[PDB]
């Protein structure tokens, strides 16, 4: 089997992306931010606390003839940028562009944390890391990739993330027309539960090829390129203006500026993430101080390909008995 499902940015700086997965019998469809550092598929659901609702659509697993409680199962997450929701388990039917997973743990949030409240658009995660990162006590459920996997024509996955635009999550096929050139693959370490590889170095803008390991993730679920502190100076010290603010959070920069693209390094390949792909815009509404899209990891722990980087790219999440992850140009 295959599946192929359109991701659509949640809004104009491509904060996020949304795919519609169904859910339940008849379908119920939520639109799902695909997150590949986090292995929970959780929903806005009708046992959300109703102030913590605001615009989202709900799973009602009492009009799915299909879902049953997982009795005594529970989960709670945490994420990286501070947010979090918790809540109970239901199994049910879910499908994603036309692949059908049958006893899939759907988490149904009693409580989400504010940051989801606030954004009306996205009605939940669906996490396509590796189950061991699963939250849900006392039995660790598998994700929707891990139940899909032995179905699947190949067992692989793809991103294909838009800059301002829709793209394609793929299940189960690579498509030969979605890239350009040759896909380089690149070994994946799954020891914290994560799609983690190590890139071999990073250009700024026109300047020479600097050859450095750096160890890092490749996370759909978080917006922006997290690198180590060196990386990100040498950075922005290419853009006129930019400085680091403590008060903002981060690098700003003037939105007057252009800004330089930044190659990262796979093996041998090169992938060039265009300096328009960097610019987060006002950092408040009117402002002429602009949020860079690359930011340091120095306060995380782990350096992180969010969007930004791998939507220069068309990615291949190869969760073969030994996983590694490929990268095309497109």
């Amino acid at each position: 089997s295959t599946g192929s499902a359109t991701t659509t940015p949640i809004d104009s700086l491509d904060d996020a992306y949304i795919t519609p997965v169904q859910i339940g019998t008849p379908a119920q469809t939520l639109n799902l931010d695909f997150d590949t550092g986090s292995s929970d598929l959780w929903v806005f659901s009708s046992e959300t606390t109703a102030s913590e609702v605001d615009g989202q659509t709900i799973y009602t697993p009492s009009k799915s003839t299909t879902a049953k409680l997982l009795s005594g199962a529970t989960w709670s997450i945490s994420y990286g940028d501070g947010s979090s929701s918790s809540g109970d388990v239901y199994t049910d039917t879910v499908s994603v562009g036309g692949l059908t997973v049958t006893g899939q743990a759907v988490e149904s949030a009693k409580k989400v944390s504010s940051s989801f409240t606030e954004d009306s658009t996205i009605d939940g995660l669906l996490g396509l890391a590796f189950s061991t990162l699963n939250t849900v006590s006392p039995t660790q459920q598998k994700t929707f990739f891990d139940n899909a996997k032995a179905s699947l024509d190949s067992p692989v996955f793809t991103a294909d993330l838009g800059y301002h635009a829709p793209g394609t999550y793929n299940f189960g096929f690579i498509d030969t027309t979605a890239y350009t050139g040759s896909i380089t693959y690149t070994a994946v370490s799954t020891k914290q539960g994560f799609w983690e590889w190590t890139s071999t170095g990073y250009a700024v803008g026109s300047g020479t090829f600097k050859s450095t390991s750096i160890d890092g993730i490749a996370d759909t679920g978080t917006t922006l390129l997290y690198l180590p502190a060196t990386v990100v100076s040498a950075y922005w010290a290419q853009v006129s203006g930019a400085k680091s603010s403590s008060s903002v959070g981060g690098y700003v920069f003037p939105c007057s500026a252009t800004l330089p693209s930044f190659t990262f390094g796979v093996g041998s390949a090169r992938i060039v993430i265009p300096g328009d792909y960097i610019d987060f815009g006002p950092i408040s509404t009117g402002s002429s101080s602009c949020f860079g899209g690359i930011q340091s990891s120095a306060g995380i722990g782990i350096n992180i390909f969010g969007d930004v980087a791998l939507k220069a790219a068309f990615v291949v999440f190869n969760g073969a008995t030994t996983p590694t992850l490929g990268f095309a140009s497109k």
